């Protein structure tokens, strides 16, 4: 996508070389924002082929309030294998925080249910937010939440959403994150009888790992193709009742996939 | 300021009329980001007179982990009066979360200290974050946190900070918010022997109240003057040891003030 490629070029041209936790090294910039009008099409990168199966199943896994990769394995998803323990658990990550944020007094908060009820009963609210950044449980998580906090918005019957990603791997993670959230927006909109609006992505440490330079340069020469369209085959009883078989990506003609190692 | 005035013009040009909690009515846009190079000068609005007295005392109050307005009162600052109860309490708001975020296992995390330790020992970390958005205690707060999340970054020996403000009252609150955080960066930088970098402001529901339109247009007809200079006269033992007297703002020649009502 245009916005995406522009960010890549920006990182290359303005990035500062930074030594990081993985000891790999990165070209890094701080503070960036991009908007995706969802009416124009599903923001799925076409400059390289993206794997929808992994994107969809992970999101359904989140809404389940699940933190064990068992589910992902049943569906041949391995994106979280490098961080799961001997038993497949990742600690109280995303899923746990979304569906059952632990209060100091022992109670639990279902942020998704709250959001649904807010969108349905009080759309003008400026407090429709879901946070995965539970300071009190960060030590128990296998990896700190990258896409840590998001806010919904409603105007003229359209549902928008802004995501704050504290850390971003432009080449590997960013394409996955965009599509994942854009998908959530569509699911929320359908469940709340609202049209889709804009997906606003805001990031903190936006970077490109040194060992991805060639891949990036290759992708930057490929002209972006028209954006695909998402089709939701069925309207479930609730936001928690979606199945992988309910989504269709029409008109997705991407360029060949580009391989690159992951940093652990 | 240029960025500030341009934001106001954007809200007016692309804002949607929207009803709100206070029952006042607002013009609103969702998603915005602007950057302030702190080396250029202290980002204090000159198109209208602002009063440091309240900005500084509030920040010091925050750092103390204080949530009762008694302190503010002793120093003749009334900005928070309308939301405090009979005992002057506001609930576990900013100060409390910053200095003692409650964990489910009985612990309390001092986010400010954690950040200081990170800036010195691991400045390349992509997790240097302070969050006031405590989902589990929002119900005990007098008002949900507007400026609820911020991340620090270091590059070229300069300290930058990005703030995510979920809700923003462009005319009243923003001028305070910008100066408050720019001040925090200066204090942090001095304590970590770093230079000041950029303050990146990101907003969710950025709006202007219907009853602030004339004030807004009056301000827009003014030419921004040179930015003031911040002079810290002392280097305290810790970030929690600063006093009002330690700060000196010079070169501040602002336009006349423009009074406007606060939405409760
Ligand atoms: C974001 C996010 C979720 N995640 C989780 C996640 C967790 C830690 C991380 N750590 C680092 N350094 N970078 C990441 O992008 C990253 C991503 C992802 C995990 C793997 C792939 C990945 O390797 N992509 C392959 C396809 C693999 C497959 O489908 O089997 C690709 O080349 O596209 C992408 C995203
Ligand atoms: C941000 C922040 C902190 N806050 C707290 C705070 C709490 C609730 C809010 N509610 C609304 N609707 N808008 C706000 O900006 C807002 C701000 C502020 C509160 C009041 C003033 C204010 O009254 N401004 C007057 C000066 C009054 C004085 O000197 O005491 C002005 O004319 O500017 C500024 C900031
Ligand atoms: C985390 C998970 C995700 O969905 N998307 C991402 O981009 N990431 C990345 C960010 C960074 O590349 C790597 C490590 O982050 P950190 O060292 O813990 O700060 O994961
Ligand atoms: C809150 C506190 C501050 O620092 N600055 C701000 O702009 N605000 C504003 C946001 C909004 O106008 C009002 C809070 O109302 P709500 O919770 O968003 O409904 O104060």
């Amino acid at each position: 996508m245009k916005q995406y490629l522009e960010l890549m070029q920006k990182v290359l041209d303005e990035g500062t070389q930074k030594n990081d936790r993985t000891g790999t090294g990165t070209l890094s910039i701080f503070g960036h924002q991009m908007r995706f009008n969802l009416q124009d099409g599903f923001p799925l990168v076409t400059t390289k082929r993206c794997h929808l199966r992994s994107i969809i199943h992970e999101l359904l896994w989140f809404l389940q309030g699940d933190t064990n990769i068992a589910y992902l394995h049943e569906n041949n998803v391995t994106i979280w294998d490098e961080w799961a323990d001997e038993n497949g658990d990742l600690g109280p990550v995303y899923g746990k925080q979304w569906r059952a944020w632990p209060t100091p007094d022992g109670r639990h908060i279902d942020q998704i249910t709250t959001v649904l009820n807010q969108l349905k009963n009080d759309p003008d609210s400026r407090r429709i937010i879901v946070s995965a950044w539970n300071v009190g449980e960060l030590d128990k998580m296998a990896l700190a939440p990258c896409h840590a906090f998001f806010q919904f918005y409603v105007a003229d019957g359209k549902l928008s959403c802004q995501l704050y990603q504290r850390s971003c791997n432009v080449f590997l993670g960013l394409p996955f994150n965009i599509a994942s959230y854009a998908l959530l927006v569509h699911m929320m909109a359908q469940q709340c009888d609202l049209e889709v609006g804009d997906f606003v992505w805001t990031g903190g440490d936006t970077h490109l790992y040194s060992n991805h330079m060639d891949q990036t340069h290759l992708q930057l020469s490929r002209e972006p193709r028209p954006l695909p369209k998402l089709i939701i085959k069925r309207k479930p009883e609730s936001i928690f009742d979606y199945r992988f078989e309910d989504f269709e990506i029409e008109g997705y003609d991407p360029h060949p996939g580009i391989k690159a190692p992951v940093a652990i």
